């Protein structure tokens, strides 16, 4: 006899090498996986009763866990089979008439024992704390570090793949999902490698919120790792002018004032952070001499040794200023318009 299918090597009348395939989960018993499926079934036919064994095979404990039925070639499990010690069995399956001159078949019997996914993912790390600038392109990575240099990287792996030590470089990928369990809208992260990203969905306002917090959860098919959590830093830039309330102030003073009093208290204000967000005040033009202005305070005095005269007019060109790099500074002026008047 000869085992189904035969197919001809090309250009000759000869059936290919045939090889059946079967599966098993570990750590499971006889009972619960038998009968054993084979793909294609095993089957032998002549061209008068037929005989299935197995003749041979690597490891050469296959007998300890398979026994084939002789007459339906039907396979069985004899004990549960441990992933740690036995992985695959490659068998020689034989096929022959029940005469005393047999014309005998071989075919192959690949039986993979499996690692069933029956254990959860896990994340390396007990927790994220990530930085991007408020001025990035929606795209942009999130970061490990105030330096935006390196890109967060998030490794998440599954013991039903690779059992990888503590310590360990990983080399298989577990095809895992990630999903974030809040802002779905503002970022994502990359659906596939062993080390995972995030990105921007959407650009974010520092001044609106400096902070997110929010959990990552893995995903292997069946069951879902612990939450970890996640906490990205949104780092300032200078996106905000020193504005003042006003674009001119009109104020009256007297002949009677004297050097140090106040003529008006100017107070910009500049959303940034830091030093970005940090007010410099200055009177460009304007003075002509008889005023001052505090660099911190913005508070406007008369200058010291200077007399009111009651005729006299003056524009002042305030500027006020944020404390940046001269490259990324920005300003903002007001005029302050004043005339003296008799007590
Ligand atoms: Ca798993
Ligand atoms: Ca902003
Ligand atoms: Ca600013
Ligand atoms: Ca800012
Ligand atoms: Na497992």
């Amino acid at each position: 006899p000869m085992f189904l299918p035969c197919v001809l090597v090309p250009n000759t009348r000869d059936c290919r090498p045939l090889t059946y395939q079967a599966a098993i989960p570990e750590l499971r018993t006889p009972e619960e996986l038998n009968p054993i499926i084979v793909t294609p079934p095993i089957q032998a036919i002549d061209q008068p009763g037929i005989l299935y064994s197995i003749l041979v095979g690597t490891p050469e404990d296959y007998p300890r866990f398979f026994h084939m039925h002789p007459r339906t070639a039907e396979l069985s499990l004899l004990e549960p089979v441990n992933r740690d010690f036995h992985q695959k069995f490659d068998l020689v399956i034989k096929a022959e008439q029940d005469n005393g001159h047999p014309l005998p078949a071989f075919a192959g019997l690949h039986i993979e024992i499996l690692d069933e996914n029956n254990q959860s993912p896990y994340f390396t790390m007990p927790s994220y704390q990530g930085y991007i600038l408020e001025s990035a392109p929606v795209g942009a990575t999130i970061s490990d570090s105030l330096n935006l240099t390196s890109p967060l990287r998030i490794v998440a792996l599954d013991k039903d793949i690779e059992d990888v030590p503590p310590s360990g470089v990983p080399t298989k990928d577990p095809e895992l999902h990630l999903f974030l369990n809040d802002y779905t809208s503002v970022f994502t992260v990359t659906q596939t490698g062993i080390t995972r990203y995030l990105t921007l969905l959407q650009p974010v306002d520092r001044e609106e919120q400096q902070t997110y917090t929010f959990s990552i959860t893995a995903f292997d098919g069946v069951q879902e790792s612990e939450p970890v959590i996640v906490n990205i830093q949104v780092m300032d830039a200078n996106d905000n002018t020193p504005t003042f309330p006003e674009i001119s102030y009109d104020v009256y003073v007297y002949t009677d004032m004297r050097p140090g009093d106040s003529v008006i208290q100017l107070t910009a204000v500049d959303a940034d952070e830091g030093s970005n967000g940090e007010i410099t005040y200055e009177i460009l033009v304007g003075a002509q001499g008889d005023f001052i202005i505090n660099k911190t305070t913005g508070l406007i005095t008369i200058a010291p040794g200077v007399e009111m005269i009651v005729g006299r007019t003056y524009a002042l060109t305030v500027q006020a200023a944020d404390n940046a790099p001269p490259a990324e500074r920005r300003n903002s002026i007001c005029t302050v318009y004043i005339e003296v008047l008799p007590p």
